[PDB]
């Protein structure tokens, strides 16, 4: 796996999974899975990737 | 003007819990909201570490 490609996908991996275009924002509680950005968590009530009822939608800061 | 390599070993440096530099992420506080601990880190802070906001509850992540 070349170094370009490793690099293009740790940047893939802080995209939000629904839009691949604004980065994740978003961990759902319980379930805790961190792959939204806040537009595409809004009409989630249940998680895409668990389908977990979600019970809060928690912002996140890397800083 | 950065390297390939260079910006790769920033981006892996970027999921390192702030606390022991080691293990990577895996906990978002609740209410602050701050990932910047892993599980076991977590366990030694009352407050966030970035912001001093008291950690109401320690939410373990999952990025798939
Ligand atoms: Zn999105
Ligand atoms: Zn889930
Ligand atoms: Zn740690
Ligand atoms: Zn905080």
């Amino acid at each position: 796996i070349s170094t370009e490609e490793q690099l293009r996908r740790l940047q893939e991996e802080k995209l939000c999974k629904i839009c691949m275009d604004r980065n994740i924002a978003i961990v759902f509680v319980p379930c805790g899975h961190l792959v939204t950005c806040k537009q595409c968590a809004e009409a989630v009530d249940k998680c895409p990737m668990c389908y977990t009822v979600i019970t809060f939608k928690q912002k996140i800061f890397m800083s």
